């Protein structure tokens, strides 16, 4: 089973899933002096007034806040996305220590974690049918540090507790996404892959500029969960990111000069 290990670590994945390989990998380091402006890139539309939340369960690799997305509840549409994307998740990626843990990297500077709010393009009908083409999914990236609470996040880690280890999950209803998102909306985008094993290459990768801010007791909490299930070897979940993968022939465009 892949994984953030030693032994079946990032360094690894290219075994069992060649492409980790491939064209367009993910994440990417962001060069600011050569991810230039693209005034032709539209202002991205985040509507999440309507979001539902279903549950919280740690899948052994992070903690996904699934929602219900049977229908436009919550959708992300805009900048770079032709037509409309629904929000089925969100996780994040993070350290054990506060100087690491995102994925994506600016200037090769790391955060101390990245939230993923992954979305499906309503042109294929289901998830399932979207992770197989190009333009299947974007995900939207905001960047973690250290600092004051962040109030729309304490819901999140008050539950953290009841998931501990993996498999474990909780009913998780009535939270509010944009309690998660910075004041601007301003990014980088590229075309990319899932970070995690199958590594799909599907994703219009949004990043978000501005990162919000998070308490050390608040990121401790995320140090504290299992990558095993109960009754395993305690393995705690921390480092579970990837590193940058090369660019190869893609361009960064930026929404901002
Ligand atoms: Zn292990
Ligand atoms: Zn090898
Ligand atoms: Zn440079
Ligand atoms: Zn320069
Ligand atoms: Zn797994
Ligand atoms: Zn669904
Ligand atoms: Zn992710
Ligand atoms: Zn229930
Ligand atoms: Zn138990």
């Amino acid at each position: 089973h892949w994984g953030y290990g030693k032994h079946n670590g990032p360094e690894h994945w290219h075994k069992d899933f060649p492409i980790a390989k491939g064209e367009r990998q993910s994440p990417v380091d962001i060069d600011t002096h050569t991810a230039k402006y693209d005034p032709s890139l539209k202002p991205l539309s985040v509507s999440y007034d309507q979001a539902t939340s279903l549950r919280i369960l740690n899948n052994g690799h992070a903690f996904n806040v699934e929602f219900d997305d049977s229908q436009d509840k919550a959708v992300l549409k805009g900048g770079p996305l032709d037509g409309t994307y629904r929000l089925i998740q969100f996780h994040f990626h993070w350290g054990s220590l506060d100087g690491q843990g995102s994925e994506h990297t600016v200037d090769k500077k790391k955060y101390a974690a990245e939230l993923h709010l992954v979305h499906w393009n309503t042109k294929y009908g289901d998830f399932g049918k979207a992770v197989q083409q190009p333009d299947g999914l974007a995900v939207l990236g905001i960047f973690l540090k250290v600092g004051s609470a962040k109030p729309g996040l304490q819901k999140v880690v008050d539950v953290l507790d009841s998931i501990k280890t993996k498999g474990k999950s909780a009913d998780f209803t009535n939270f509010d996404p944009r309690g998660l998102l910075p004041e601007s909306l301003d990014y980088w985008t590229y075309p990319g892959s899932l970070t995690t094993p199958p590594l799909l290459e599907c994703v219009t990768w949004i990043v978000l500029k501005e990162p919000i801010s998070v308490s050390s007791e608040q990121v401790l909490k995320f140090r504290k969960l299992n990558f095993n299930g109960e009754g395993e070897p305690e393995e705690l979940m921390v480092d579970n990111w990837r590193p940058a993968q090369p660019l190869k022939n893609r361009q960064i465009k930026a929404s901002f000069k």
